[PDB]
C-alpha cells in the first residue's frame, strides 16, 4: 500500500513480545504496527521486505489483514489489520480461563485459518499459540504471525527465545516442518486456554531448553478429569499425540466430534468477549 514512517502516528500501544495502534494519516486507517529490530547486513532486509509483500495475497475471514511492511531507522514495519480485542493470550489474562464452547468456535477459526494458508499459499504458519490468535468486537477470530518470509524466520531465531514453546517432538529430533506440527501447537494452546495455564509440564521455573528436552521425552499434557466434556477431551488428545503419523490431520480434526458439535452451537463470541475484555 505504499507506507513510510512519515505517514504514521501512534495510538497508543497494544503490547509487545513491539505492537502499536496507529493512525495512518494520509488515508485515514487505524493500523497495528509491529516493529522488529534487527542487527542485519541491509542485503537479507531487503529480502525480508519482498517476502512480506506475499501477505498482499492473503485474503480470508480467519487470517488478520496485511496493509505492508517496510525498513526504517533499523526496524523492520509490518503494518496490520488492528484487532480491538487483542490476543487469546491477553483474553486470557482477564478470563482467567477460557470455556470450552469457546474454544469450540477457536479451534474451528484456526483449523480454517491453517486450512487457508496451506492450500491457497502452501504455507505452513509455525508459530500458533494464544498470543498469535487475536479476536475483536465483531466476534471475529484470526491467525496472525505466521512463517511468510524464510528469511525473518532465519533471522530471529525464535526456537531458543522466551519461556514456553509450542514446538513439536519431531521438529525437536530433527524432522522437517509440517502441518501436523502446526497441529501440536493448536492442541498444546487449546490446554492452555482451557486450564488457564501453560501445561509444560503437569502442576523452580524452567528454562527453554529443559523446557524443550521435557517435551521430546515426557508423555504429552492432557486436559483434567470431570471439568470438560469427553470430546472435547479427546480431541485435544489427537492434537497432543507426540507420533505425528497417529496424530490428527486437518480433515480429520474437521470431522470430529468436538467440532461438529461446536459448529452447531449458538455463541455469541463478540458478546462473550466484550462482557469479558470490556
Ligand atoms: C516460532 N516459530 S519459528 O518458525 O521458529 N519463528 C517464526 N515463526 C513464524 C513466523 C516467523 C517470522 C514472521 C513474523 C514474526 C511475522 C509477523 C507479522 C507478519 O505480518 C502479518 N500480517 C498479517 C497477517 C499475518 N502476519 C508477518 C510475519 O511473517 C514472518 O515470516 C518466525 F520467525
Ligand atoms: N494486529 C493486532 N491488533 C491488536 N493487537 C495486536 C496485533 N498484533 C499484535 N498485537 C498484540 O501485541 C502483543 C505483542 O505481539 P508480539 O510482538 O507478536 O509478541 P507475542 O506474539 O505476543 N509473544 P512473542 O511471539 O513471543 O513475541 C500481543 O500480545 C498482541 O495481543
Ligand atoms: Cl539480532
Ligand atoms: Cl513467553
Ligand atoms: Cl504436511
Ligand atoms: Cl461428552
Ligand atoms: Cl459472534
Ligand atoms: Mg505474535
Amino acid at each position: 500500500m505504499e507506507l513510510k514512517d512519515d505517514d504514521f502516528e501512534k495510538i497508543s500501544e497494544l503490547g509487545a513480545g513491539v505492537v502499536f495502534k496507529v493512525s495512518h494519516k494520509p488515508s485515514g486507517l487505524v493500523m497495528a504496527r509491529k516493529l522488529i529490530h534487527l542487527e542485519i547486513k541491509p542485503a537479507i532486509r531487503n529480502q525480508i521486505i519482498r517476502e512480506l509483500q506475499v501477505l498482499h495475497e492473503c485474503n480470508s475471514p480467519y487470517i488478520v489483514g496485511f496493509y505492508g511492511a517496510f525498513y526504517s531507522d533499523g526496524e523492520i514495519s509490518i503494518c496490520m489489520e488492528h484487532m480491538d480485542g487483542g490476543s487469546l493470550d491477553q483474553v486470557l489474562k482477564k478470563a482467567g480461563r477460557i470455556p470450552e464452547q469457546i474454544l469450540g468456535k477457536v479451534s474451528i477459526a484456526v483449523i480454517k485459518g491453517l486450512t487457508y494458508l496451506r492450500e491457497k499459499h502452501k504455507i505452513m504458519h509455525r508459530d500458533v499459540k494464544p498470543s498469535n490468535i487475536l479476536v475483536n468486537s465483531r466476534g471475529e477470530i484470526k491467525l496472525c504471525d505466521f512463517g511468510v518470509s524464510g528469511q525473518l524466520i532465519d533471522s530471529m531465531a525464535n526456537s531458543f527465545v522466551g519461556t514456553r514453546s509450542y514446538m513439536s517432538p519431531e521438529r525437536l529430533q530433527g524432522t522437517h516442518y509440517s502441518v501436523q506440527s502446526d497441529i501440536w501447537s493448536m492442541g498444546l494452546s487449546l490446554v492452555e486456554m482451557a486450564v488457564g495455564r501453560y501445561p509444560i509440564p503437569p502442576p523452580p521455573p524452567m528454562a527453554i531448553f529443559e523446557l524443550l528436552d521435557y517435551i521430546v521425552n515426557e508423555p504429552p499434557p492432557k486436559l483434567p478429569s470431570g471439568v470438560f466434556s469427553l470430546e472435547f477431551q479427546d480431541f485435544v488428545n489427537k492434537c497432543l499425540i507426540k507420533n505425528p503419523a497417529e496424530r490428527a490431520d486437518l480433515k480429520q480434526l474437521m470431522v470430529h466430534a468436538f467440532i461438529k458439535r461446536s459448529d452447531a452451537e449458538e455463541v455469541d463470541f463478540a458478546g462473550w468477549l466484550c462482557s469479558t475484555i470490556g
